[PDB]
């Protein structure tokens, strides 16, 4: 019976192709028959799990997909999340061969975005990736797999691989700079089929810089890519960046603008319908975020209005 509980909220649909930890299966929320992703973990098959539940509970941004439901049998722990139809951002930048300079700024302020976010929460991601980053409907990216974050290896700094000290944040400027590259490249700065190689070719930290990189991205590329994390640039500077601002003459909203305060009125008169609380009782239990039936309720009418 490690479905029962799922199945009174829910309705299945696919599994998708995936590969490790977890299965992903589509599903459509029965109450407002919003799509959803459903991440399941079969539990004797745990803490990368726990240190992701954590992590959404608490992170709350327009490029970060959404937590809206945990539940756990004996047997499998089932996390709902928003649903990114777009696919990942590895796929569309294959599909591409590669991004234009205009493009690749378009993809990566949203990627700042939400690494600044994460940041300003106290939180690094540690494992920043083109497959860790889905488009949704609207062709806005969502940050994903939040299990080895803090409070992969051709995307990890050559310090975390050495197994020394390091600060998360550090080491997410370093993929981000690797995620850039190959925004801007289609192929990664440091690869190799063999894994003592690579982990040489990062710790050397040189790289080979194609005709079609701008001076500009050049010089970016040289302030994330920097072996000595000292060096590195801090996400404050990279917020405001002369790269970054080319075009748009604006820092990155790096605010989230999806709050745990502020209740929207038509969503919570739209929840009422399905209890028996007065509006008070309502919306102090919305305010809870328990991330139980009634959260994701409330988050996928949000949902809902939010597409018009
Ligand atoms: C017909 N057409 C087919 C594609 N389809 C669709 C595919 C995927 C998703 N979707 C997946 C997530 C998700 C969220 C958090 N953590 C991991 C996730 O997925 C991991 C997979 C791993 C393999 N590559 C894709 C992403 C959220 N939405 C939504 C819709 C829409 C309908």
């Amino acid at each position: 019976m490690d479905y029962d509980e799922l199945l009174k909220y829910y309705e299945l649909h696919e599994t998708i192709g995936t590969g490790g930890f977890a299965k992903v299966k589509l599903a459509c929320h029965i109450l407002t028959g919003e799509m959803v992703a459903i991440k399941i973990m079969d539990k004797n098959t745990l803490p990368r799990i726990k240190t992701e539940i954590e992590a959404l509970k608490n992170l709350r941004h327009q490029h970060i997909c959404q937590l809206y439901h945990v539940l756990e049998t004996a047997n499998k722990i089932f996390m709902v999340l928003e649903y990114c139809p777009g696919g990942e951002l590895f796929d569309y930048i294959i599909s591409q061969d590669r991004l234009s300079e205009e493009e690749t700024r378009v993809v990566f302020r949203q990627i700042v975005s939400a690494v600044a976010y994460v940041h300003s929460q106290g939180y690094a991601h540690r494992d920043l990736k083109p497959e860790n980053l889905l488009f949704d409907e609207y062709h806005k990216l969502k940050l994903i797999d939040f299990g080895l974050c803090a409070k992969s290896l051709a995307y990890a700094a050559p310090e975390l691989i050495q197994g020394k000290s390091y600060l998360g944040s550090e080491a997410d400027v370093w993929s981000m700079g690797i995620l850039l590259y190959v925004l801007m490249c289609g192929f990664l700065p440091f690869d190799d089929d063999n894994v003592m190689a690579l982990y040489k070719k990062i710790m050397r930290g040189k790289y080979d810089v194609p005709k079609w990189l701008s001076p500009s991205s050049i010089l970016l590329l040289q302030q994330m890519l920097q072996v000595d994390p000292k060096k590195r640039i801090s996400m404050k500077n990279l917020l405001n960046h002369p790269w970054i601002m080319q075009d748009y003459n604006y820092p990155v909203e790096w605010q989230s603008k999806n709050p745990f305060i502020h209740l929207d009125d038509d969503c919570v008169t739209e929840l009422s319908v399905h209890h028996r609380n007065n509006r008070q009782t309502m919306e102090d239990l919305i305010s809870l975020w328990q991330y139980d039936h009634l959260t994701a309720t409330y988050l996928l009418l949000l949902a809902k209005k939010a597409r018009g």
